């Protein structure tokens, strides 16, 4: 089970040193946003663990004073060659913090600077239960479970047992809509994304994908809660919105934003976790599966778009 | 004095419950971004306080399990009427968490929902030492000092004593460059901002200001570090960059991004904390004063852009 033995080993080694009190997720690029679910998890669920999510550049230049024997550092680099991330592992080990590295390349330079190395599923026919985002999440779940206890551990593991099926079925479900979407937006140059909660990172990554396709302007990834507290992104540019409608504790925040956008007759492509079958996961843990769903369904849309025209 | 006393009272009141262990900053709009320095401060400096920064809507819909008698919740709403932020204070109090509210309007509805209230300076000619961003930072400084102790307390108070004169001087120093910036970019409907570190929220707010002026597309506020690990924002749009060059521990991260934008001849307006005299504040605390510098200098550039051509504080 992802991360369970690794975490066991760390909890054992650090007991003598006062135990694990601080968790740091450190990466760049796609690997940074892929750790947002783990951050959201520990913020919501923990009482005696701190969590920090850091860009590798910022961590190595300005490391927290809590970095030391009561910290664990989880670094991610897909190819295992990102220099700032490697330096982050080194600095952590120099401070006495056990390092877990997440990489797809098991003989990469990063591996020499980690205490533990974990890999994940990637590419063709990837099993979502073992993907990089889910291993990040499982590090947080196991760290909580093995230090303070986690009341919804079994429900979480239930979710892991269901998510691959949910995702691949959703990919088929949206295939046709994706073709239509592609025809409607093929001549747009800018598209905003919108999201909230533990899946927000997947909306950020989708903003990058849109920019990689259109190559015009990197536009905002808008937090659903922020529309009523700033200037509305409604101008004569007529920018459309790719709207991530979550399941779980922030669904109501999303629903309020969506209703607003509809009242102004905006062009909106909605991807809705409730319509794509996520709701079989228990409501105690479903927030944490939004990222894995959307991050794995958007490619169907992105591929259709492309045809119509650091992980 | 006020924030110090407010925090003393909370430490007295919560001692019997095990004391304060968790700090939450909760707000919307500009008040969310102005709390970024306080979040950065506790992440850098604390060993036994958690800190969480939340949008008010997210907080009231998904409050943390640690919200309880060992938590302090700091809320901010300039006009004291933001409904989600009011509900956040209310939810905090129901869980037994002391609430400190920051508002300019001392009889706003927020006030009735807080345990303690701190006001601040605001408007033309204000004393920067007492502005809302600074009161948010002092809440974190005092919470740390009065729980675990803070090794750079005196350096921090020294920086508070300097920040007003630095900003006033800087506002004058940039007057000329602001005029030429306005002329160079009056027809550019999209401009990226770039930043890192504890001042990042001031760059985000500057992104909002640019969009408010140009009203075309709300563009990315790019992190100086992430800049090298994504697709570079360099297209046939030829979008310029408004670059926040921080003082302190992330300056090297900014310098790397700047050197790269230069060595590709992009259009860049550089606003440099070190050129604007921030560095009389000690290296131990200077990170935390970037926001107050940039957030109070940018209006000069914005007023010039405006003359050459809603929002929650």
């Amino acid at each position: 089970m992802g991360m369970k033995e690794t975490v066991s080993n760390i909890v054992t080694s650090q007991a003598e040193k006062g135990g694990v009190k601080h968790v740091y997720y450190v990466a760049c690029g796609g690997s940074y946003a892929a750790f947002y679910p783990a951050k959201a998890f520990l913020e919501k669920e923990a009482k005696a663990l701190t969590v920090g999510l850091y860009n590798s550049g910022e961590f190595i230049n300005n490391p927290p004073v809590a970095l030391g024997e009561n910290a664990v550092v989880v670094v991610a680099s897909h190819k295992g060659n990102t220099p700032e991330t490697i330096k982050a592992a080194e600095i952590a080990r120099q401070h006495g913090a056990p390092v877990i590295g997440l990489t797809w390349i098991m003989d990469s330079p990063l591996v020499a600077h980690c205490d533990y190395v974990e890999t994940y599923t990637f590419g063709d026919g990837k099993d979502i239960a073992g993907e990089k985002t889910m291993k990040g999440l499982l590090s947080a779940v196991e760290l909580l479970q093995q230090t303070e206890g986690y009341a919804h551990y079994d429900d979480f593991q239930d979710g892991v047992s269901k998510i691959n099926r949910i995702v691949w079925r959703a990919c088929e479900q949206v295939a046709e809509r994706a073709q239509a979407f592609a025809q409607e937006y093929k001549d747009d140059k800018v598209i905003y994304t919108v999201a909230s909660g533990a899946g927000y990172g997947a909306a950020y990554l989708q903003s990058i994908c849109i920019f990689m396709e259109m190559q015009w302007i990197h536009s905002a990834c808008i937090h659903s809660g922020e529309f009523f507290h700033g200037p509305f992104e409604i101008t004569d540019a007529n920018t459309p919105f790719f709207f991530q409608f979550s399941e779980g504790n922030t669904r109501a925040v999303d629903e309020r934003a969506l209703n607003f956008l509809k009242k102004y007759g905006r062009r909106i492509e909605v991807v809705d976790a409730a319509a794509l079958g996520l709701s079989t996961i228990k409501t105690t843990v479903i927030d944490y599966f939004n990222h894995s769903l959307f991050n794995n369904v958007y490619p169907v849309y992105n591929r259709a778009l492309a045809e119509a025209r650091e992980y």
